[PDB]
């Protein structure tokens, strides 16, 4: 991890940021940041080439389309708290998730959007922006206290608080039993493990592939060839995650690297080409009268 670049949010004296995602084009980092502004940066010279008021609240989570054309938010507290922006020739609200704390993608064919609200799974229609379906078993439930809804690789099984459910049939298939408070688990991109904090479990057998006891209490991003994984754990203004990440192969699960940054983690994520990882830093402490974050690009 080499680092590459950093750079501060121009034009406030406390830099805001505290999230990113890479564009669909190369070398220009997408941000949100604390007043609810999404912006594009150069990721080299750190110059700010375009800002938009997404929300009154915090951005706490932006996902680019993989085609350029759209763009999902989420925000801390705001009605609607989530929503779907249009990126093409003009900037411009979709559609909005009026209380869906979080929101991805499909993954194979990105026509619909997953929200989580709470306990709850949402699966909406990008075109129509309708609400198909609630996921949804109060007797499966495990109240994840960090629960994000998220679908597999072809968009037919869907992870919801700790429940694999079958998009198709909209039937609980499995319920993973709860063995942490906070993280709900994420589908690897090979189609075939789910990962729930520190248990790698297989789709087809559910037995139990692996423990990863350094993978506790981390949100876990995958590169975009799905050969590494990257772990940031969950703090113990409050940033989401403390000072360090780790990194695993994706194949073996054997721990690659462990990353102490010295200031807590707002985001993380690496470009389409996986030549980069890009961190949002915050100098100040949660003490700070205003975040002072920065984002630091680093070679991998
Ligand atoms: N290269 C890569 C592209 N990049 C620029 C330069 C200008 C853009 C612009 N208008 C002037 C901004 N001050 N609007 C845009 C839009 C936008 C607006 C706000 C946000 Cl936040 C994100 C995107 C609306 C049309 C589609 C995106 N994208 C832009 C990209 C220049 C260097
Ligand atoms: O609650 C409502 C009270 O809020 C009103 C007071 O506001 C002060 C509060 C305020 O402004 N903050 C500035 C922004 N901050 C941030 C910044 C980044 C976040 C993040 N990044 C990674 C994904 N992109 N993920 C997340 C979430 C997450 C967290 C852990 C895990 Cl494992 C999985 C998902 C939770 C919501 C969306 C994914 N949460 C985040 C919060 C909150 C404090
Ligand atoms: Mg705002």
């Amino acid at each position: 991890f080499r680092p590459i670049s950093v750079f501060r949010e121009a034009n406030e004296d406390e830099s805001g940021f505290t999230c990113c995602a890479f564009s669909a084009r190369e070398r220009f980092l997408m941000l949100g940041t604390c007043t609810g502004q999404l912006k594009l940066y150069n990721v080299f010279s750190g110059q700010e080439e375009a800002s938009y008021n997404c929300h009154n609240s915090a951005i706490t989570h932006l996902e680019p389309s993989r085609d350029g054309s759209l763009l999902l938010t989420s925000a801390t507290w705001s009605q609607p708290l989530s929503a779907l922006w249009g990126m093409k020739s003009v900037f411009d609200m979709k559609h909005s998730f009026t209380e869906d704390h979080y929101v991805e993608f499909s993954k194979h064919s990105q026509d619909r959007v997953i929200g989580t609200k709470g306990d709850i799974a949402h699966i909406y229609d990008i075109q129509t922006g309708n609400k198909l379906l609630t996921l949804f078993n109060p007797d499966l439930a495990n109240n994840y206290k960090r629960n994000c809804a998220t679908f597999n690789p072809t968009d037919d099984l869907v992870l919801n608080d700790g429940v694999l459910w079958d998009v198709r049939s909209a039937l609980a298939i499995h319920k993973f039993d709860k063995f942490n408070m906070n993280i709900s688990g994420v589908f690897h991109p090979n189609g075939l493990e789910v990962i729930i904090n520190t248990e790698i479990w297989d789709l087809r057998t559910f037995h139990l592939l692996h423990t990863v006891p350094a993978l506790d209490q981390c949100r876990v991003v995958f590169n975009h060839t799905g050969t590494v994984m990257y772990g940031a754990m969950l703090q113990a203004m409050k940033s989401p995650f403390g000072s360090s990440f780790r990194t695993f192969n994706a194949t073996d699960y054997k721990p690659i690297a462990t990353i102490d940054v010295k200031r807590n983690i707002f985001d993380l994520c690496t470009d389409t080409k996986d030549c980069y990882l890009a961190v949002i830093e915050n100098q100040g402490s949660m003490d700070a009268l205003n975040m002072d974050t920065v984002c630091r690009l680093y070679e991998v």
